[PDB]
């Protein structure tokens, strides 16, 4: 069996738009995404998600809601990425560019799927329907999915 490392992913989803950030360097650079990163020792997953949102987008929220979990496996990488996905609709400041991310709002009929991780085409629609989900995706490199599972769940 493989070990996994905890990561977070945060989507600010409002009734007509979603906040994404263009990843400027590092993992997933060049793709629009939610905000997030590695959970640190001692913090809850939700608190790590709140922290990453603030660090990468400038937004401070008091509460996030867990909407899904996605496990990523890469060919040649023994460690799995266990990504805990959170949403909120409620913000009260403006996003600001960070070293990691350039935030930008997208209308919900203009989700930039071609410039997002390929797996997002499968699970993001569930997030938009306010459904909860568990997923797993195995990648060869950055572009090619070799195997995946996706299921709606009632509890994440
Ligand atoms: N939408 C989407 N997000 C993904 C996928 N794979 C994946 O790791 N993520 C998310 C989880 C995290 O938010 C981010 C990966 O973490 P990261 O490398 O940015 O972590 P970090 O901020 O701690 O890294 P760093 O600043 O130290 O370089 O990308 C995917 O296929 N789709
Ligand atoms: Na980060
Ligand atoms: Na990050």
């Amino acid at each position: 069996m493989k070990a996994s490392r905890l990561y977070t992913l945060v989507l600010v989803l409002q009734p007509q738009r979603v906040l994404l950030g263009m990843k400027k360097r590092g993992f997933g650079a060049g793709r629009w995404n939610g905000f997030g990163g590695k959970v640190q020792e001692g913090e809850t997953i939700e608190d790590g998600a709140r922290r990453e949102l603030q660090e990468e987008s400038g937004l401070t929220v008091d509460a996030l809601h867990k909407v899904g979990q996605i496990v990523f496996e890469f060919v040649g990488e023994p460690e799995l990425m266990d990504v805990h996905v959170f949403c909120t609709d409620s913000i009260q400041g403006t996003p600001v560019e960070s070293d990691e991310m350039r935030p930008c709002w997208f209308q919900l009929d203009q989700i930039p799927f071609k410039d997002m991780w390929p797996d997002d085409s499968y699970w993001f629609p569930l997030l938009l329907q306010k459904k909860k989900f568990h997923g797993y995706f195995k990648f060869q490199g950055q572009d090619t999915i070799l195997d995946y599972t996706l299921r709606e769940v009632d509890t994440v």
